[PDB]
Order: structure tokens, then sequence, then C-alpha cells
């Protein structure tokens, strides 16, 4: 089994976490998006979800970087930083995951995410968690990297 928390999109831009706790690999983040038919974000693309009003407290990859979209300062979510913050030292490589669907609707979209439209065959149950506690399950793999599993 393996559960994905998903959050509101904002233009197309939301996070994603694996089981409750920081646990995504970098090729792990790449195929978990384009299960759903998405992308990691470009900066720019968070930068503009950001404006829209998607702040986490959780970090996460973006294509290139790892950064925590931060609104309002908070001393236990990126040190009180606001703005599109980026991880610059860290020892370890699992983190959250950020994707992009270029097909969400343009502001902030909150209803649930009930597909993982491009998951292939295989034999994990794999449920969407949305945050209202909406649930969506199907049998099913999206991990292409044998070091992954
Ligand atoms: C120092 C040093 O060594 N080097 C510097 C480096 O320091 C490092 O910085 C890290 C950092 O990122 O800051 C540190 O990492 C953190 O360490 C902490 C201690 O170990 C960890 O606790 C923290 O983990 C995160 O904790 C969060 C937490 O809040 O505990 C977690 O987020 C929460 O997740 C919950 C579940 O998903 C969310 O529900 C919650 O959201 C809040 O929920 C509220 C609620 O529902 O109750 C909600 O309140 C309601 O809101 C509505 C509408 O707004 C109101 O109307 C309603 O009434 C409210 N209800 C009420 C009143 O109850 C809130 O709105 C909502 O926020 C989440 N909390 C937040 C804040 O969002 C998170 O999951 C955990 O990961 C660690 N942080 C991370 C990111 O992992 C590290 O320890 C440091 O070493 C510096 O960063 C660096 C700077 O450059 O410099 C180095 O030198």
């Amino acid at each position: 089994q393996i559960d994905l928390n998903v959050t509101c999109r904002y233009a197309g831009v939301f996070h994603v976490e694996k089981n409750g706790r920081y646990s995504i690999s970098r090729t792990e983040a790449a195929d978990l998006c384009q299960a759903f038919n998405s992308t990691l974000p470009t900066m720019d693309q968070m930068k503009l979800a950001l404006s829209k009003g998607f702040e986490t407290c959780r970090y996460g990859f973006i294509e290139g970087n790892v950064v925590i979209p931060r609104i309002h300062p908070n001393a236990i979510c990126a040190a009180n930083h606001t703005g599109v913050y980026i991880l610059v030292t860290s020892n370890t490589s699992h983190y959250d995951t950020y994707c992009f669907n270029a097909s969400a609707p343009p502001e902030e979209d909150c209803t649930s995410v009930t597909d993982l439209p491009n998951s292939f065959d295989g034999p994990v149950t794999i449920t969407i968690v949305n945050r209202d506690g909406t649930r969506y399950s199907k049998k099913g793999e999206y991990r292409t990297h044998q070091e992954d599993i």
C-alpha cells in the first residue's frame, strides 16, 4: 500500500506527500508526477502558484531544486522565510514532491483529486488522500526505477 496525500492546486501546482513522511527520491518524484499526468514544476510555475495562495511547510522537489513555498513567515517552516525558499544544505536525499498539471484551473482548485490517470499495471494499492479525507484507490504501480521499489 502507498498513500499519497495531495493538496489543492494553485495554477496547476500541488504538493504530494507519500506515507506521511519525507520519503520520495528525486527519481520517484518524477515518476509520481508522471502518474498524475503532471511534471515537476519549474521555478517560475512555483512562483506563480505561490502568488495565487500556495504555501506548505514541507520540503519538496521541483525541477532542479528542493523548495518550500512560503507566504506567511513561520519559524519552523523555512526558518521564517517567505517566497519560494530553496533548500541549500542538507545531508539527505528524500523529500516530498511538487507536481504541475497544465490542465488544472488557473487559480486555486480545492476539488478532490480522484485519479492517478497514468499509473500502470502493478500490485500496489495506491490511495490518493485529499485534505478533506476523501479517498480514491486503485491497484497499480508508478515507480519505474527498481532502486525506488
Ligand atoms: C538552525 C539550523 O540548524 N539551520 C538553519 C535551518 O534550520 C532548519 O530549518 C528547518 C525549517 O524548515 O524551518 C527546520 O525544520 C523543522 O523542524 C521542526 C522541529 O523539528 C519541525 O517541527 C518542522 O516540521 C514541520 O512541522 C510543521 C508543524 O507545524 O509542526 C508541519 O506542518 C503542519 O502540518 C500539519 C499537517 O499537515 C498542518 O495541519 C499544519 O498546518 C496548520 O494547520 C492548522 C490547523 O489545521 O490546526 C491551521 O490552523 C487553522 O487555519 C485556519 C485558516 O488559516 C484558521 O482559521 C483556523 O482557526 C486554524 N486552526 C487552528 C487555530 O488551530 C494552520 O493554518 C496551518 O498552518 C502544518 N503547519 C504549518 C505551520 O503549516 C510540517 O508537516 C512538518 O514538516 C520542520 N520543518 C520542515 C519544513 O520540515 C529544521 O529543524 C532547522 O534545522 C534554516 O532553515 C536555514 C534558513 O536559511 O538556515 C539554517 O542555518
